[PDB]
């Protein structure tokens, strides 16, 4: 019933705002007019990106921004709401460039959330900006608060939420209330920073949009799919950093929740969220990439998958060798390591030497250039069928993607997502989800339904015995136990009645 969210980032750099034009793609490749009425109808949210936090610890435009041109761009976006009364134009604060641990504005994020007075000044500036520019809600993309900063981040979200709710009442906006989201970590290493307090982080949000992409890249030793739905036992595996989070759980509880090593997949991130009590499936949104990540220096044998590679990891890209054959946008952007889906379609179609291959465990496509030794991991309308089916089966809130300019000209990726959720004639009941590796962790938030004989006082239970008691099914950790389940450390809660 409830419509799935379809949240697309609209990113425009300052120089493009300051020189905004809808009639020159060499100046602005993706002007607002490319978001046609048909596309507008298929989105529920557009995340305008990025604003920042300044040294005055307020939400702010990049100070080089021409304000009149900014308002003009934003006005074109909010004009789209004429075609879709469900559509929201959010704005996003942060992004990797501004907010990463070494980013140019990082200290402003740390300081803005640090004290009650700072949080109030910061929260106020967010709602002020929202009202002043005509936005419909606030998205926070801080990558990422460290475990020490998490309490301040939580309080900042809570305070923003109160101010948004006030604003909704003031504007009589109950039909389309102002919203709050974050872009959340989609991989266990960064997720471990705030994982233990995930319920408090998600409580004030309408959605947490998981960045379930960038799970492979040149910083890793071995090529891999950047957004595998499920795991491939042939691919690399990773230490499960969540088992070291400050949860206060027992060895058995930790082990059951956090297998290690594990496959870094979209399903892993989603299940890791669902394991936590107080994190509802309907607030979890699955991020998908509208771009691929490209690697060079790869060996043959498995289509370039799971190979060592010679892809520079430095930022900015360290020379002028744009080796991703056929990638014209890569030349424009001086970086052969990222290619939009729009460009990847053209690369396949041209005489450039790529084969499109498919991994039926991960349910994702990849390109392999056998002659030069290149590998590209990306997503397409086919991988989106499996991801859409997972979103529905797991009762997730919807899909998020980065970014709108990377869809092809006809908006085929966006149209596919909309079709999979909303087309009366689309049927995926027989779509086979495959035998790729599922993340099997169980935690307090995702106990399965079970039945077992009622616990009987006086009975001596062997290790592994299952009983039902006071609403749950419990398993003895060793034998021989006679205590009431939940009264001491001998029983593990394994299911709910
Ligand atoms: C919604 N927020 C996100 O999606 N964030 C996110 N993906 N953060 C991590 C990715 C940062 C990315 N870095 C690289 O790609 C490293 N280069 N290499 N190899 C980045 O900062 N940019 C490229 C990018 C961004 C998002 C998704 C894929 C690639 C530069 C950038 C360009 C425009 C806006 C923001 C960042
Ligand atoms: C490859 C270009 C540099 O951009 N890198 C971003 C980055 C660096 C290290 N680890 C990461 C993990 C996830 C996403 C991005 C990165």
């Amino acid at each position: 019933s409830t419509r799935k969210a379809v949240i697309g980032y609209y990113f425009i750099p300052t120089n493009q705002i300051n020189n905004y034009t809808e009639t020159d793609t060499s100046v602005v490749p993706f002007p607002v007019s490319n978001i046609t009425p048909a596309k507008a109808k298929q989105l529920t949210h557009i995340n305008f990106s990025f604003l920042d936090i300044n040294s005055n610890l307020e939400c702010a435009w990049d100070p080089a921004t021409n304000d009149a041109k900014a308002r003009d761009v934003v006005n074109r976006l909010t004009a789209l709401k004429a075609h879709n009364p469900s559509l929201r134009i959010m704005f996003s604060i942060g992004g990797w460039y501004y907010s990463n641990d070494l980013g140019v504005s990082h200290a402003n994020y740390v300081n803005a959330v640090k004290t009650p007075a700072a949080r109030t000044k910061f929260a106020q500036s967010c709602v002020r900006i929202m009202k002043d520019y005509g936005f419909d809600g606030v998205d926070i993309d801080w990558e990422y608060p460290q475990a020490a900063e998490v309490d301040g981040f939580i309080a900042a979200l809570q305070e923003i939420r109160t101010l948004l709710n006030q604003q909704t009442i003031a504007d009589g906006r109950q039909a389309l209330p102002y919203q709050l989201t974050i872009a959340g970590a989609g991989g266990a290493f960064f997720l471990s920073r705030y994982y233990s307090k995930l319920a408090q982080i998600v409580a004030p949000l309408d959605y947490i949009n998981l960045m379930t992409y960038d799970l492979a890249g040149p910083w890793e030793k071995i090529t891999n799919h950047q957004a595998a739905l499920f795991g491939d036992a042939a691919g690399p595996t990773f230490y499960n950093a969540l088992r070291e989070a400050n949860l206060g759980w027992s060895w058995e509880e930790l082990t059951r929740a956090f297998p290690s090593p594990f496959s870094l997949t979209v399903d892993a991130a989603v299940q890791q969220h669902l394991m936590m009590e107080g994190v509802p499936s309907a607030k979890i949104v699955m991020g998908v990439p509208f771009y691929g990540r490209a690697f060079k220096g790869v060996s043959g044998g498995n289509g370039g998958q799971y190979s060592s590679h010679s892809t520079p990891g430095e930022d900015p890209y360290p020379n002028a060798d744009y080796w991703l054959v056929g990638c014209d946008e890569c030349v424009r952007d001086k970086d052969p390591r990222i290619a939009s889906y729009r460009q990847l379609e053209q690369m396949l179609q041209g005489n450039y030497g790529y084969q499109r291959l498919w991994n039926d465990k991960t349910k994702t496509p990849y390109l392999y250039h056998a002659q030069n030794g290149l590998f590209v991991t990306y997503d397409d309308a086919e991988s989106f069928k499996y991801k859409a089916k997972y979103i529905k089966q797991q009762q997730l809130g919807g899909v998020m993607f980065w970014h709108l300019g990377q869809d092809n000209r006809n908006g085929d990726l966006l149209a596919a997502l909309d079709r999979y959720f909303n087309a009366a004639d689309y049927d995926d009941s027989q779509l086979d989800m495959g035998t790729g590796l599922r993340y099997t962790g169980v935690g307090p938030g995702n106990l399965p339904i079970m039945t077992a004989p009622a616990y009987v006082p006086g009975t001596t239970y062997a290790q592994g015995a299952l009983v039902s008691y006071q609403g749950y099914v419990w398993q003895t950790k060793w034998g021989y136990i006679t205590s009431a389940p939940g009264s001491d450390s001998a029983w593990l809660k394994v299911g709910r009645l």
